[PDB]
């Protein structure tokens, strides 16, 4: 369905370098409509339920101290298998192993430096929305540009 | 100061067509920082709030209705005579007469979809930050960048 | 040989989405040169010809009536293997399986609005070239480029 | 009205100098269609009525003999105000007096390699394009954008 | 004369914030030819010489120390009125107020951290390019792009 | 470590078709940082030994030639696996087998005219950085960017 959506975060890093607006414009640009969108600083609560599923791996706590540094710029985007899309335009957890074209290939060097995190599920998108977004802050009335579906 | 703020929003048109990005990167690499962000549908009182200044203006019921028909991309940017450049680097009210290189001189034809909004002056952005942000949406720690600022 | 050809059509969807200049000036920067070119509403004849090897195939007729739907930009690129290099380009069917970088992967989300078609071997690309263009329609003189090619 | 229209002719230099898709984006960016659209090389006759206000000025022949000397895209975009608009876009005859921003201002640096050229009036407009297409390969149907259109 | 050369120096900020790239790129896409180019950490001595002009002036000390406090690539362009143009390519001293499509107009905000300079006329170019680059230092074979020039 | 560097060379063919700009920022955006840079014409000597492993390949007195036809922009980079990833950055060998989004899959076509050279190993890039640049040319002060390094 069309209908799918994703959480995508711009991390501390990728705000501190200036990259929101290149990364919302790709998105923009493949054709997602951005359902929800927000700047805020993580709070520690925030970054341990979206990154739970590391709370044992020894890099958990670092992530959860860095996620929660500085701004971060925290959105949800709709359209058809959005969820992979957004995780091949991202590329893959290591930048120095992404693809030139995506962003973390484009932009980035070390995997704890590496600027954007998306849900890796239809499972997680729903969990990772509904743990930063509340339901009125998620559009219901979502407009794809005519030319994008059949 | 460095530490002037100005409201920007992306309008309804912008945002189906897709510039948000865009629109973000210029001001981030203009170096002016991103202090407030979120995505909304502006209400009646809002928009009419917003744009009270032309409630006497034959165009007011239009411009309301149609910055409350669809998602905004409401901000707030940070710096040096931002109010002044942000207003410079959108152009003129009406984009035909905007200037190449201006968000609306480079995207758009008619006045009442001009693409995004921006305060006149200090004192309307004040209002206009305050109208649209809660304080606490706002960032309150902005060290300023050391090659932005001498 | 460097004077092998390509056909690509901008289809109604990447043309309605102003996408055209962006197609072609990936294709310039590559160092391919432009010896045909023009827009046209497609006839059902000429699409029907243009995909007569999916004539038999369930989604035929929706593809045609697509094509025909409104203007498309038909274009004849010359150069060192370009029907698999405009291949490499474009992606794949699916746009959401196509690469960061390449046109369906960077701007499409559904294999029936996947913006630019293109030949997929030299023996389809003259065939294609003849449906769409008069010899007159294309360049003779191509003199290439030393910067291009040894 | 919106449906104004204007030509424009990716001159020699700026098709050899592969400038045809970047320019032809920044049109389609703006908001102004495609409504007709062409590669030719121009013929004496064609060039000479293109340049008939001209044909008494003393670089009329340079200017004749150059237009003649390669392809050239012909282009017909329709939308508010882009005879004027579209000419704001270039720049001015000379693209080192052109400012960034505009096509000449950001690509060129001699008067007679000035990139390309744009009707300067809508009359000019109406009989340049009646000179370089025939009415069937203009666009008939042209539905204005309601992102781009009150 | 096509011959003009003008000095302009990507200065620490410029380097720092990773804009040498998209400098280089604003004059080439121009046609200028790059005729000298290199990275060094100027020396008290290089900077008083090349800003000596306002030694008296109460903003030379910081200036000299801040061009001496990191990176600067230095280079020397090419063309038909490159000084002049190059300058209008740069904004004005004050970046608040240099146009968008400039280069300070689009990137900076500080007159102390206005991320390139230009020679301000052919006298001074000629002393700047002489005190950074060695005469073997600079191209003598220059070929610009045969479209650029009539 | 972060330390790493490699050497890169924008070749003849890259620098007259004015992809200088666009190379280095690309990996200015990566977040490599350039600690060496300079344009020459390469001697003889300096591109046979540059290319010394092909020495005895059929290519090799086409290839000396064409690189010591024209400037060349020598640049050295560093950063966390820097060689292999400027590799991944420029492509394959063949431009035509290189993918969208690499340099020479968005910009070339001939293998010898793949526009960008790039060391293959650590071993080979510090022979090369030896080969093309003196010590002094080099930064020695490289505070790595908090932003791009854990
Ligand atoms: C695996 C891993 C990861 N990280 C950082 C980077 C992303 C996050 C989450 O890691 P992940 O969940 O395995 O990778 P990935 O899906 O690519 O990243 P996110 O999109 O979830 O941020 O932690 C790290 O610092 N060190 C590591 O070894
Ligand atoms: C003057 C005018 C304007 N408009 C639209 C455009 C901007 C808003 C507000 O007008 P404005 O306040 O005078 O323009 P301007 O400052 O340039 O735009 P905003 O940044 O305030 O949206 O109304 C319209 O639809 N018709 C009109 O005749
Ligand atoms: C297979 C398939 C395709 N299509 C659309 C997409 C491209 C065209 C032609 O299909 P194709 O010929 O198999 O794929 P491809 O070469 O990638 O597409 P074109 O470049 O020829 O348009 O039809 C569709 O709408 N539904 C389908 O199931
Ligand atoms: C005045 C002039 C012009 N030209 C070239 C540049 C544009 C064309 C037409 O000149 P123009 O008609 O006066 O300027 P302009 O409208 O800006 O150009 P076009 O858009 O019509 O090409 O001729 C030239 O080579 N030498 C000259 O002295
Ligand atoms: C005038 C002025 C300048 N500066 C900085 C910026 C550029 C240099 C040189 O100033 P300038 O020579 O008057 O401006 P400009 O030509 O635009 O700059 P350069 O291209 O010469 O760097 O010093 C500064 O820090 N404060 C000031 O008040
Ligand atoms: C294999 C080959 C190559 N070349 C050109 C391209 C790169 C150089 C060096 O070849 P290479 O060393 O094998 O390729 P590669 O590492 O990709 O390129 P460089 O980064 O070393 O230039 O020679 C050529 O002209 N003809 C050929 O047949
Ligand atoms: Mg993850
Ligand atoms: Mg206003
Ligand atoms: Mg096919
Ligand atoms: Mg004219
Ligand atoms: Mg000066
Ligand atoms: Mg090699």
């Amino acid at each position: 369905v069309n209908k799918e959506r994703t959480f995508l975060a711009v991390k501390p890093d990728g705000v501190a370098r200036g990259l929101v607006g290149e990364i919302i414009a790709r998105y923009e640009k493949k054709g997602f409509v951005l359902v929800g969108l927000k700047q805020l600083v993580p709070t520690k609560d925030l970054a341990e339920s979206h990154y739970a599923e590391h709370k044992e791996r020894p890099f958990f706590g670092g992530l959860v101290s860095f996620i929660t540094s500085g701004p971060v710029v925290a959105m949800v985007f709709e359209g058809k298998g959005v969820v992979a899309s957004a995780r091949l335009m991202i590329g893959v957890t290591n930048p120095l192993a992404s693809a030139p074209g995506s962003i973390r290939g484009d932009f980035g060097v070390d995997v704890g430096r590496n600027i954007i995190g998306g849900s890796d599920s239809v499972e997680s998108a729903n969990r990772e929305i509904a743990l930063w977004f509340k339901p009125e802050e998620l559009l219901t009335e979502v407009k794809p540009n005519p030319n994008l579906y059949e």
